[PDB]
C-alpha cells in the first residue's frame, strides 16, 4: 500500500492551492524516492514540476510503483477541510481506484477520513533535461509577487531584462508603461536580502503575466524565488519547499 | 410602556445576525419575564426559540404583555448601524405601531434613536413541549461551524451518528464522501475542551447541512454548543447566551 | 522642470483614492506655491479642493506654470502599484506631454519608474471666494463616516441641523427614520475628542448622503474633519492633509 503521514498539513495545503488556479487534471506519480508531479496547462504554455522527497515525510511507506490520476479542484475542496496544524495522511492501496485522506489533528480529538475518487488519465508526459542557464535571480517570494501584480494593470506582457548591474521588468499598455529596476544598493540593515544574481551572459526575453499570475500563487510556500532564464529557453520558476522539496514554474518566451 | 435597556449592546447585534438568514418574519413576544421569540421558516423544516430574560437586563420594564411583529431583515439592517460597546435600549408603548432603537455610546457623546415601524402578522405559533433526550452532545462552537462548512462542500446531507465512544459526522456527494469521527482522547493541556456527550441509547439520524448552516450564524453568541437529538424526533441545536437566556434551533430529520 | 519628491507616499495614494470615487477627469495646477486641484462631478452639485504646499514637499523644483490634464482612474491604477513607505516623486517637463511617475523604496532595491500619458482638457474653471460660515462643526473623521454610512441604509437625504447644544443628523427612508444627536457631554477620559462648534447662528439643511459617501472616502488623510455649512450656501466638508495642505469637499444643499 501507499502510506505518506505529513505533520505539517500546510505545506500540502499551500502546494493545492498553487496548482489548481494553473491545471485541474493531472497525475501523482508515486514511488519510494516521493511524490511527483509533471503537467502542463491547457494552451501547453506553462509547466508544473512537483517534487515531494520521502526523506521529508514523518512515515513514508511505498510498496509498488503509483500513478494517480487526480482531479486538483476536486482535491482542493477537500484539502480545504484540514486544518492548519493538522496532520494530514494520504493513503492509496496497491490497486487503488479511490485515495484517502485523513486529517488529524494535534491532541486526536478532530480525526477526518475522507475519501476521493481516482480518474482515468490520457496523459502526454514530458521529460525535461537539466540544463545549465545563464541568469539566476534569487529575490524575495513577496517582492516577485508584487512586481507581477502591479505590472498586470500596465500591461499582458512582461519584458524581463538581466545584467551584472541589476534585473529590470518593463510593461507597456494602455493607460501607459512602467518599468521596475532591481538593483543592489550598499545599506545598513538586517535580514531583507535583495536580488543576487550569477549572470554568465546578460538575456533580454519577453513573458506573459496570466501565467506568472498563476506561478505567484505558490509564494506561502517559500520565503524566496528563483527565477532561471536563458536565451531561446523557456523561463523556470522555482519555489523550494524546505526540507520537502521544490515546486518548479516553466513558461515559454512569447513569440 | 415596554423599556428594556441592554448594557452589552453587542449580544442583540449577535441575536439579530443569526435569525435574518434563516427567518425575516417573527414575532417579538414581550412579558415581564423577558423577550421571546418564535417562529418557523419557510419550508417549514426549522424553528427558533429565542429567549432573553429580563433579569439580564440593565433595566427592564413592561406594564403590559406585548406582541410585536418585526421585520427582522429590516431590523438587521438598523442594528447594523449600532456600535460594539454602543448601550442599546428598546423601547416600545403599550398600543405600539412602531418600535424605537436607542443606541447609546459608552460616554453618551453619540446617541442614536432610530425608529422602525411594525407589521400585522398572520402567526401560526408552536408549542413545543419539553423532552428527555437519549443522546446531549457539548462542543465548542467554533468547532461545529467547521464540521458543518467542510462537510457543506461534500455532500447536502450529513448523516450524525451517536455512541458511547464518540460522535461521527458523515457526508457524501460528487467528489467523494468524508467522515469526521469525534472522540475524547486522553491528553495534558488546559482548557481546550472536547465533546462530553450523555448518551442513554445510540441515536443515528440525518439532517440538511444548508439549515445548519443557519444554525452555526450564532456563533458569535456562545463559547460552545449543545446538540440534543432523539430517534424520530428534530435534533436541537442550543447556543447558551450568558447570563441572559438561550438561542435553540430545532430542525427535522430527512425522509 | 516639474519635479516634487515626497517621502511620505502614503499620503499621495490615500488623497488619489479620495477623488476617483467623485470625479475622474481633472487638471493638476502646478506652480510654485505648490499643486492645486479643482474639480466638478457630473451632475456639478459637488466640487473638489485639494492644496498640496511646496513647502511640505521633501524637494520641489518648478520652472514655469503647469496645467496637466490627468485622468484619475488611470492615476490611481498606477499609484496602487506604490508601496506605503515608498518615495514617490512625480516628475513632469516645462512641454509635458506625459507624467512621469518615480517610486523609490527606502532602501532604494526597488526603484519603479512609471509613465502616464497626459489628456487635453475643455475645462470650466471655478473661482470661489472665501465666505465666513454661521457654524463650523470639529468632528473625527471616523466619526462621520460611520455617521453617513448608518443614514445611507435609511434614506437618501440627511438633514443637518445645528445649534448650541450640539449637532443633529437625521435620515428617513422605506423601513423607518433614525436621529443622530451629537452632544458636547463632561466626562473624565483622555484624548478622545467629541464635536466643539462655533454656531454664530443655528442652521439646517439638507444634502445628499450619495456624495457625502464620497467625501468620506478622504478618512485615511486626517484624524478629525470640519464642516462649515450656512444657511443658502453649499456645504465645506474639509480634511486637513497635515503639514501639507488641504482637502476640502464642497456640496449644494437639497431643493
Amino acid at each position: 500500500m501507499f502510506e505518506a503521514r505529513l505533520v505539517q498539513g500546510s505545506i500540502l495545503k499551500k502546494v493545492l492551492e498553487a496548482l489548481k488556479d494553473l491545471i485541474n487534471e493531472a497525475c501523482w506519480d508515486i514511488s519510494s524516492s516521493g511524490v511527483n508531479l509533471q503537467s502542463m496547462d491547457s494552451s501547453h504554455v506553462s509547466l508544473v514540476q512537483l517534487t515531494l522527497r520521502s526523506e521529508g515525510f514523518d512515515t513514508y511507506r511505498c510498496d509498488r510503483n503509483l500513478a494517480m490520476g487526480v482531479n486538483l479542484t476536486s482535491m482542493s475542496k477537500i484539502l480545504k477541510c484540514a486544518g492548519n496544524e493538522d496532520i494530514i495522511t494520504l493513503r492509496a492501496e496497491d490497486n487503488a481506484d479511490t485515495l484517502a485522506l485523513v486529517f488529524e489533528a494535534p491532541n486526536q480529538e478532530k480525526v477526518s477520513d475522507y475519501e476521493m475518487k481516482l480518474m482515468d488519465l490520457d496523459v502526454e508526459q514530458l521529460g525535461i533535461p537539466e540544463q545549465e542557464y545563464s541568469c539566476v535571480v534569487k529575490m524575495p517570494s513577496g517582492e516577485f509577487a508584487r512586481i507581477c501584480r502591479d505590472l498586470s494593470h500596465i500591461g499582458d506582457a512582461v519584458v524581463i531584462s538581466c545584467a551584472k548591474d541589476g534585473v529590470k521588468f518593463s510593461a507597456s499598455g494602455e493607460l501607459g508603461n512602467g518599468n521596475i529596476k532591481l538593483s543592489q544598493t550598499s545599506n545598513v540593515d538586517k535580514e531583507e536580502e535583495a536580488v543576487t544574481i550569477e549572470m554568465n551572459e546578460p538575456v533580454q526575453l519577453t513573458f506573459a503575466l496570466r501565467y506568472l499570475n498563476f506561478f505567484t500563487k505558490a509564494t506561502p510556500l517559500s520565503s524566496t524565488v528563483t527565477l532561471s532564464m536563458s536565451a531561446d529557453v523557456p523561463l523556470v520558476v522555482e519555489y523550494k519547499i524546505a526540507d520537502m522539496g521544490h515546486l518548479k514554474y516553466y513558461l515559454a518566451p512569447k513569440i
